[PDB]
C-alpha cells in the first residue's frame, strides 16, 4: 500500500519562543482563542498577551476546564464564537493541547500548540483523546490534520519538574523500537499507510539522541537551565517522537502501556514511565540481543525511568496482575499485533515476567 | 535564534495513488478545483474524476494556462469561484504546482499537490515562483503554509522520461551539502530559523539514499517500472530534498544555479542538472576531501548528471562567462553567503574553473 | 506455529563411496531393488553388484523407464515384488531419484538415494515430482519421510559434465536468499512449520561455501578430479541446499523459475541455471544493496550461470514474455507470496526487466 | 582575511640549558640586563653569571620589583641604561617575564625569556599584562614581536612544586578546544588573522601530549626529576600552548577564567586551575560528546585539576556568583563571542551550573 | 642535548596580502629598503609603494642585481644607507630573499620576506646561500635569526607558472622523511639541537597536506586561481616545510640533491624536482615499506615530479654518474650521515639505481 508521513506544518523550538508567538501566529490568523489552565496562564498570560497584542492580533483568554471532553470543547467553542475567534492556541500540557486540537477541528480553524513540558509524544500528532467530564477515558479522536504550528519555548520547558523531561524520554525511547517493529512487519501506521524511510530515520534519530544527550539533558533539567543537550532532547521528545510514532507505527510498548490500566497499581506514574518498561518488555518479546536490552535498561536507569514492575508500584500477586495486563494488551485492535510474526497473551505474559526479572538483575548488578 | 522545521501536512507515495485521491482528499474539503495542463489531464483526468466522484467530491477541471503568473492565478480564482470550490488540487509539474499553491493561498483554502514527475525539490515547499505571462521571472512568493497534502503516484512518475528522474537526483544531491553548510555557518533557513536536527537528518538521508539507490532507480526509470529503489529515490527527490532545502538551508549550489542565468548557454538544461554542477563547485569552495568530491562526481556521472561546463553546453569564452556567473552568485541576498566563513566572487570564480577541470579529469580517467 | 526441520536419515559423501554401498545399506534392509537408467547402470552396475553381493545383500536390477510416472512406479513395484525386495536404491539423476523415493513410499520400505550428479537441490527432499508417461508435468507428491540414506560418490560426480556442477551451484545459490525471505516473512516451509535456526544456518553456510569454493570447485569439475573445494560444493549443492530449501523455505526465485514454463524460450536450460536468474530477480524485488547484487552476479558469472534473459535464450518480445512469466509466478499457491510484505505481478514484472538490465550492465563492464 | 602564525624566534628546552645561556645569547647581543626576583636569582644568579661571563657577555643583574608596572619598567630601563645594556634577559615566572618583554619593547632591544616554571601559556607570547604598583590589573600590552628567544631549563622546572606543572597542564588543556572553536567560527586570533593549519596542528598536539604524557610527567614532577614525559609536557605547556592560544585563538575557557574575577572566591588558585574548569564549561556550552567531556574530566582529575566549583573554593550562593561570572564572561570584547553561533550570558550561566554538576557526578563515581 | 625549534616571528598568508604590507610592516620599522628584481617590481612596485606610503612608511626601491653575493649585499647596504633605511623588505624568489636576509643581518635591522612563488623551503629559514657575482656557489651563511616577517600573497603565487608550485611540493615532500630520519637517529638539526615534537608534528602535517591537497592545489595553480587547497599547499611549501627542515633535520634527500651537482645533467631542473627523486632514493635506503614508496611515487607522478633519472635528463653512463653523485652525497659534513645506522657511498649508489628502477616500473604500470 501507499507510504505516508504526516507532520505539523511548522515546528518551532527555542528559548523565549513564547515572546515571538505573535509574529509566528500572524500569518495564520488574526483572532485567537487562547486555552490554558489557571497554572499555565498564571505564568504565561502576560507574555502571551503582549506578544499577540504587539503583532496586532486579538486574544480571547479562556481558562481550561481541565478535561478534554465534548462538553469542554462545546464550552470553548461558544466562548470563541462570542469573540469571533478564527484560530485556537493551546498552551500547557497534554489535556489542554488535545482540547485545542479537537476544538480547532470542530471549528475548522488553524490550531497552534504550545507545550510547556516535554513529557509525551502527543503534541504534534493528529490525535485527541476524549475523556468524560469525570476524567474517565471515552474515545480516540483521529483528526484529519496535524496542528498547523507547534511552538516549544525551551526555557519554559526547562522550568518544569525534571521528572517530566525524563518521562518524555521514556515516551520517546519506544519510538524507534515500535517503528522498527512496524517496518519489519509491514503494519499500517496511524498516518494510514506503511512506514516511510523519512519516519524511520526520524525515529532512529530520536533513539540515538536520547542515548547521546539524555544524561546531559537531565543535568540541565535538574538545574532548570537550557543547554544544547536539553534542546536536542526536547526536540527528540516532541517532534521526532511525535512523527515517529504516528508515521512510524506503534507496537508492543504502546499496547503494554494500555494494558496496565487493567490493574490499579501504577496510577501514580506518567505515560512515558510506563512506556519505558513496556519497551523493555518489547525487547524481550522480540528477543533483542543482550547488548541492546542492556543499553536500553542502562539509558532508562540513568534518567530514573523504571525497569522493574516494583518501580511502577506494581507489587504482590504479579502472575495475576500480569495475566490481566497481557490479555488487555492483546485485545482485538491493540497495536501489539503489529509485532512481526504475531504475538498472543501467553508470549506477552512471559515477556512481562522476564523483563521484570531482567530489570531486577540490572538494578542488583548496578548496586 | 529558534530552530524551525516546516513540512507538508501529509505526504503520500505509492503506485496507483491517484486512484485513491478521492479518499485522501475527502477529509480536507468537498469541492476541488483541479488544475493541470492539457498533457497531464490527457492521461490523468479520467482517473481523477472517477476517484473524486466515487468519494462524493466535486471536481471543476481547469486546464492550466502554462505560467505561474498573477493573471493565471486570478483566472483560476474566477473559475473556482463559479463552481464554489473550497480547495485546490494541482497535478503535474513545477509550474502547475506552484500555481496551485499560490492560488490556494490567495483563496485561503487547502491545497493538494500531485507531482507527475520527480525532477525538483519544489513540490513540498511553501514557495511559489511567480513569472510574467511571457515566462520571464518576476518574484519569489513565500507562502505562509506548506501544502496540506502531497500525493506522489510512483507509477505515473515511472512513466516520465528517465532524464527527469536523474534531474531530480541532481536537485536532491545538493540537499545535504547545502544544509550541512548552513548548519556549520548558523545561517537562517527559509523556514525562518536555524537548522533542526530533524532537517539535517532528513537531508543526510537524502544524500545516502541517492548513493545507495540512485543507479538501481535509474534502471527502473529507464524501463518505466516501479521497484523499491525507485520508490526510495522518488521520496528522496520529493519529500527529503524538499524539507531538506527549506528547513535545512540553501548555500553555494543554489546560488551558482541562479548565477547561470547571467549567461544564455545552459538554457536547455534542467534545474537539477545545473544544481549537480553547482554542488561540485560548492565542494571545491569548501575544499571537500578528494574522496568526497570523487564520490559526488561518480554519483553524478552514473546517472548522467553534468560534472563539466561543456556538459551544460557552456563552451567558449569561459573566463568571461564564469566571471558573470560568479558575480551574480554573490549578489546581495544570494544564499552563497550562508557558506561558512563568507565567500566572494573571486573565490566562486576560482571554484567554478577548478570544478570544471576536475570533472574533465574524472571523465578522462573514466575513459 | 511450530518450527520444524527435516533431513534424510544419513547423508554420506566421499570418493569411491559406491564401493561401500553394501556396508552402508546392510543395516537398513537385505534385498534391494536397484533403479537406474541404462547409461548409469552402464558405468555403475558392476561396482553396485559387487558391493551389495560382498555384503551379503540381494540386488534386483531394474532399468529405469525414464519418467517418474504412476505407470513407471507400478511397473517397478511389480518387478520388486517378484524378487521380494524390501528396500529401494535409486542411482542416477533427478527423475530416477524421484521415482525411487515415490516407489519406496508406496511399498513402505526404506529408500537409499545415490545421485551421480550434483545439479539440483532435490535428492535429499521428501518430494517426488510426478510426470505423465509423455513427460508432461502432472503433480507434486509430498512424501511423509525424507530418504533414509543419501550416498554421494564424489568421484562419480566429478566425472559428469562440469555444466551440471555449475547448475547445482545455481540451485544452491537461491537457498540462502529464499530461506532468509521466509524467515523475515514468517512463511511456512515445506517441512510444515516456520524456519528453524538450524535450517537458516545451513542455508547461509550453503551460500558462503559457494562464494568461497565455487570457482575452486569448477576448476576441479572441468578437470574431472576431486579436490576438497569440489567436495564442499557437492555437499552445498546436495545436503545444505536440500535441507535449506525444504526446511528453510522457498520464495521468489523458485516461483520465477516455475513462471518460465509460461514461455517456450528457456527449454534447453537446467533448473539451476533458471534459478540463478530468478535469484537475481529476487534481489531486485527485495531491493538488496548494490554490493549484494554485485556479489551474486559476480558469483554467477564466474561459474557460467546466466544473469540475463538472453543467456537463457529468452529473446524478442520481452515485455510480453515477462508479463507471462510474472503472472504465472504470482498465481495462487506460488511461493512468491512468501516474500516479505507481499508481491504482485506488477512488481515481479518490474524486477524481471530490471534484473535483466542489471546483468546486461554487469556483462558489459566485465568486457 | 589573512591567516597568520606568530612564534618566538628560537625556543630551546633541555636539562641544564641555563649553563648554555651564554652561547645561546651571544649571537643576539653582547650586554644583557638580567631581571629576576630575589628567590630566582638566589638559585640561578651564580650559574647565570658564569655562563654569560664565559661567553664574553656582560650582565647587569637587576632584582625584580615584583610587579609588571610602568614604574617598574621605567626603573629597569634606567638601570639598564647605566650599564649600556643592549638586550634583556628575564628569568623566573610570569610577572618577571612579562616585565622583561615589555621592557625590551620600550628599549627596542632583543629579549630572552627563561621560565623557571611551566605553569602558564604566556612566556612565548607577544603580550605583557600591565599591573599597578599595588598589583591591581591595569591593561593588556600587545607587543609587536614575540620574544627573540625562550630557554627552558627542564631541570630547573622539575625542581618547582608539582602543583605548578599541573597548573600548566590546565592552561595547555584549553588550547585545542579554544583554537578549534575559533577555527569553526572563523574568529580572529591575537596574531591578527584567521587560524593557520600550523597553529591548529600545534594546538591539537598540545592536547594529545597532555593525554598521553600528563600522568607520566606528574610522577616525575612530584619526584623532581626529568624524564622524557616531563620534557614533552613542558614543551606542551610552554611552546605548543603559547603558539596555540595566540595563533589558534581564545574562546569560552579564557573568558570564563576572566569572569571569575567578578567574585572573590577562587583567589588562591592558579590561572591554569581556573582554566581547567573553564574548559569543562566550554565543553558543555558546545555540547561536546559525553566521551570527550569524560576524557577531559578524567585528565583533569588525574593531575589534580579542579572539575567542580567547590574545588576552586567557590561555595555558597552559587546562582548569584555564577550570574556574576557569566555576565562578566560575556562582556563586550570578551573572547566568548568567538564561540561558534554566538553565546549569551544565559547560555554561559547554564553551562557553568551543568559543568559543576557534571564534575560532581564524576568525582562521586570515582569514589 | 637541548631540543630547539626556530621560526620566523610572524608568517602571514592570504590573497591580496601585498596590499596590507604597510600595516604589517609599520610596527617593525618606518623606513624600508625594498629589494626585488626588475620582473617582480614590474608587477608589484606600484602596489608596494601605495601600501607603504598609505601606512606612512618610507620605501627606497633597489632593483636586485641577480646574485646573492658579498658585492651585491655591500651595494644594497650602500644604497640603504643613503636613504637611512632601518629595515629590509625582500620580494620575489630565492636569490632575492636570501640577499635581503643576509643584508638585514649585516645592517642589524628587521627583515620582511615576501615570496612571489612557493617553489622552495628556504624563505622562512635562518640561512642565506652566498654565490659569486658569476653565479658560482660560494658558501652557506648561517644567520643568527629567522626573518622577522614572512608575507605570502597567495594571489601573486597563483599567478606563477604551475611548475613552480609542483617544485615546491617536491621540496616539501622531503620534509617529513628527513625530519623522521633525524628523529630516529638523534641527529642535530640546523637549529642546533635535537628535533622537537613541534617540528616533527609540523613536518608530518606538511606531508599529509601534500597527500590530501596536492592534486587539488595543482588544478588551481594551472588555472591561476586561489582555492583553499592551494592555500594549504602554499603554507605547506613555505612555513611547514621551512620550519620542518630547519628544526626537524635534513638527511639523505638533501644530500642526494647536492650530490647531483657532481654531474651536469640535471641543470635545467628545480631544487624541488631533484629533491623529489632524492626522497624516493631515501625511501629505498631506509627500506620503506612498499606501500609507503608507492604512495610517495604516486604523489610525485600526480603533480609531475620526477621519479626516474631520465625525468631529470640524467641519461647514459648511469653507473659512472651515480657513483659520482653517491660519493659527493657522502662527503664529510653532508647530511646523509644523519640517516639511522650510518650510510656509505656503496649504499647510496645502490639506492639511486634501485629507486630509478622503481620509478621506471611505476611509470610503466601507470601506462
Ligand atoms: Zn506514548
Ligand atoms: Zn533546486
Ligand atoms: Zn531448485
Ligand atoms: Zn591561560
Ligand atoms: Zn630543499
Amino acid at each position: 500500500m501507499d507510504r505516508i508521513i504526516q507532520s505539523p506544518g511548522k515546528y518551532i523550538q527555542g528559548t523565549g519562543a513564547i515572546k515571538r508567538l505573535g509574529d509566528y501566529l500572524k500569518p495564520l490568523a488574526e483572532r485567537w482563542l487562547v486555552v490554558g489552565d489557571k497554572f499555565v496562564l498564571g505564568f504565561a498570560e502576560e507574555m502571551l498577551r503582549k506578544s499577540l497584542a504587539d503583532a496586532g492580533l486579538a486574544a480571547e483568554i479562556a481558562p481550561f476546564g481541565g478535561e478534554c471532553s465534548h462538553n469542554e470543547i462545546n464550552r470553548l467553542r461558544d466562548i470563541a464564537g462570542n469573540a469571533k475567534c478564527t484560530a485556537v492556541l493551546g498552551i500547557g500540557g497534554g489535556k489542554t493541547l488535545d482540547t485545542a486540537k479537537a476544538l480547532a477541528h470542530f471549528m475548522n480553524v488553524p490550531v497552534a500548540i504550545a507545550p510547556t513540558i516535554a513529557s509525551t509524544d502527543a503534541p504534534c500528532s493528529a490525535l485527541s483523546v476524549i475523556y468524560t467530564d469525570e476524567g474517565e477515558f471515552d474515545s480516540y479522536l483521529m483528526l484529519p490534520r496535524n496542528p498547523n504550528m507547534v511552538i516549544v519555548d525551551t526555557q519554559i520547558v526547562a522550568g518544569a519538574p525534571a521528572r517530566l523531561l525524563a518521562a518524555g524520554i521514556g515516551d520517546a525511547l519506544a519510538t524507534w523500537f515500535e517503528a522498527r517493529a512496524c517496518s519489519r512487519s509491514g503494519a499500517t501506521t496511524m498516518a494510514g499507510g506503511k512506514c516511510t524511510q523519512a519516519a524511520l530515520a526520524l525515529a532512529e534519530l530520536c533513539y540515538n539522541t536520547l542515548l547521546e544527550e539524555g544524561e546531559k539533558a537531565m543535568l540541565a533539567a535538574e538545574q532548570h537551565v537550557v543547554t544544547p543537550a536539553l534542546e536536542r532532547v526536547v526536540e527528540a521528545n516532541t517532534y521526532l517522537s511525535g512523527v515517529g510514532f504516528e508515521s512510524g507505527g506503534l507496537a508492543a510498548a504502546h499496547a503494554i502501556h494500555n494494558g496496565m490500566t487493567a490493574i490499579p497499581d501504577a496510577h501514580h506514574y506518567y505515560h512515558g514511565e510506563k512506556v519505558a518498561f513496556g519497551t523493555l518488555t518489547q525487547l524481550v518479546l522480540e528477543n533483542a540481543p543482550v547488548d541492546e536490552i542492556e543499553t536500553v535498561a542502562a539509558l532508562c536507569h540513568s534518567v530514573g525511568l523504571p525497569i522493574t514492575l516494583a518501580q511502577l508500584d506494581i507489587k504482590g500477586d504479579i502472575p495475576t496482575k500480569m495475566r490481566l495486563v497481557a490479555e488487555a494488551a492483546c485485545a482485538e485492535g491493540e497495536t501489539i499485533h503489529n509485532m512481526p510474526g504475531g504475538v498472543d497473551s501467553d508470549q506477552v505474559y512471559a515477556a512481562l515476567l522476564v523483563a521484570d526479572q531482567y530489570g531486577q538483575r540490572f538494578l542488583q548488578e548496578w548496586e
